[PDB]
């Protein structure tokens, strides 16, 4: 359970499809699109040919943050690289390990916990299409990267998560000691803080410190804003025990009106005390 | 005052939750003393703390802990049925590790950090009266080896006020040139703000000073934060600088036009302050 | 190309603020030259820097520097008798030191990084209209070491604008490929902002660089900030991704809607930016 090191040509299916009440969201396959979208993982230096189709009435585009990509897979309007409806594109992202350039100075690789999203709908900026779901994740590891057992992705998109109704979730389980891994994207229009009780992470690329030299901080309450994106990796219950373990957005209206859900960590009999 | 030592020892302390004045609530290591923030709590890694905590108010209260490792019964939460009903007792469980290595290798973060304890079920279920009427205090979990303080002050800009003081109230802190003054830093409540101190500048890391000449941790004066984000850091006062009257502030504006301002009063050795008229 | 050398230099500049068109204000090193970012001022650690300081508007001014080494003589602010009344001249001084290890076995860290200067008394005691208005410009200290870039580009969200620009006026930065581009980015006022940058992204660090494999400092291309956050980056142009016109935009997604894009724009060595069609 190590990542390795990268360096494979990927190619993948994405849809833009409509879905139910208002939403959009891309899927990897026609007639299963999901918000969030379907979760990209990548190792450091693979190279990804997304073949895109936007199967709705209104132009749509893909466009990512962090990977490595010409103007071509911009996927804006101001460069031509957004899709007509029902057109057809090839969206290619790259990746770099890091290492030193000819000058002799450090060039950091891709690695990171990112994300990709609309940029079209409703203004240039995305606005419309981000706000009815076209987001998603994507991950690129670095070699010797630890793996986690289970990968969700958690989105603030203005007032909700995911899009989804009012307290509402999602809820999210695991079992004692599973190594879990969390993807944490903000979309839209607020800033938000991001709060788990019961766990704590670093604040730092892989969310786990380098060793007892590491100087990144440790935390369990993030303030983050529109486009930002940050991962980590909690043991389920570690020092603390299983349970209905709520997270949810600490500003404090936002966790009044509905940004919370629950980390069911459970016993491994599969109860959860006090749910 | 040295370096912190190894943690290991049980605590134990008793807390209250009184009504203050002025609607206000607060938190206090002894009845009819409440303070607003609530009392400065150290643990050192590996530190036990069993809060023999009551309320003596007519309505439900909670104690909820950021950072600190503890079991879902103290997790202070109406969902766990961990809340303390009007007149009731309850003994909160906070625990903390030293950092180590897993089994499978990896480095377990230890529990020190710059935290904070707040009230989880007045008002709401995410304790949003409680907080506003003033349901918060400061934890310092030192780890093995850290410098100390000469003094501790504890900063929470709460919504639109510090420490749920009237407008440009402060509070005012005192030292003196050379002092080693550590800042605990909390925000609760609805807005962003961004801390800044005229003079002084820190580390933006754990314990907002630099390992040495390789620590790459920002060297910041301004840090924004939200809604129940934790930091702080230590500083030699007027160092570089000299003395005098040293603004610290939101430093967004009309926060500091209505009212987000204090000083931090730098004396000379002498006692005084250059400028200031008290 | 180059490297930043050890400071120590005394250096002296003479400033003026004068007002500029539409109400607005700014800062400038000559007369009539008044620019929104004011100049840039660049230092290596150790320097000190004397500031002749010219207020050449019927209003007062000051003159107020995060991150340095000042007394408070040089606050700039009324608190600190320390603004320059209208017609009036004064100079002051901001100073710089090297990172070393204190007596006490801590380190003390230096003045590098990327900061800011701006005004403390125009409308309120906060500077909350001279900020408005214009005045606040970028300082830089150099770390003996640092990589000089081949261009700097100063970015200050300033409320909704940048760079108190109408909305959609960029600014449009132009590189070759492979030039080594520097930007300074600045907020102010009111809200808070996600800076973001396509095609391109850079350290959360003190150089936006990383020194090593073992720099742990985040890769990052959004960075949130708020008033009176300063940070910079070097970025090498179209790097892995080539040419092209480059958005930069805050990424609050009626903040980029309703102006706040600029554009980088590479150019191929042969000087053509492929796509680009305003
Ligand atoms: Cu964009
Ligand atoms: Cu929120
Ligand atoms: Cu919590
Ligand atoms: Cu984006
Ligand atoms: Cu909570
Ligand atoms: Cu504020
Ligand atoms: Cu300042
Ligand atoms: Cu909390
Ligand atoms: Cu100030
Ligand atoms: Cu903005
Ligand atoms: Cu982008
Ligand atoms: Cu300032």
């Amino acid at each position: 359970g190590a990542a390795p090191a990268g360096g494979e040509v990927r190619r993948v299916t994405m849809y833009a499809e409509r879905l139910a009440g208002g939403q959009m969201g891309y899927g990897l396959e026609k007639g299963k699109a999901s918000i969030p979208g379907p979760l990209i993982e990548l190792n450091e230096g693979d190279t990804l040919h997304v073949e895109f189709e936007n199967t709705m009435d209104v132009p749509v585009s893909l466009h990512v943050h962090g990977l490595d990509y010409e103007i071509s897979s911009d996927g804006t309007k101001q460069n031509k690289s957004h899709v007509e409806p029902g057109g057809t594109r090839t969206y290619t992202w790259r990746t770099h390990e890091p290492g030193r350039r000819a000058d002799g100075t450090w060039r950091a690789g891709s690695a990171g916990y990112w994300h990709y999203h609309d940029h079209v709908v409703g203004t240039e900026a995305g606005t419309g299409g981000i706000r009815n779901g076209l987001y998603g994740p994507v991950i690129v590891r670095r070699k010797g990267d630890v793996l986690p057992d289970a990968t969700h992705t958690i989105v603030f998109n203005d007032m909700t998560i995911n899009n989804r109704p009012a307290h509402t979730g999602p809820n999210f389980e695991a079992t004692v000691g599973d190594r879990v891994e969390i993807v944490m994207i903000t979309h839209g229009e607020y800033y938000h803080t991001f709060h788990m009780h019961g766990h704590r992470w670093a604040d730092n690329r892989t969310g786990m410190l380098t060793g007892p030299d590491d100087p990144s901080q440790v935390i369990d309450n993030k303030i983050c804003g529109p486009a930002d994106s940050f991962g980590f990796q909690i043991i389920a219950g570690e020092g603390v025990g299983a349970g209905a373990w709520m997270y949810h957005c600490h500003v404090q209206s936002h966790s009044d009106m509905g940004m919370v859900g629950l980390f069911l960590v459970k016993k491994p009999d599969g109860t959860i005390p006090g749910y």
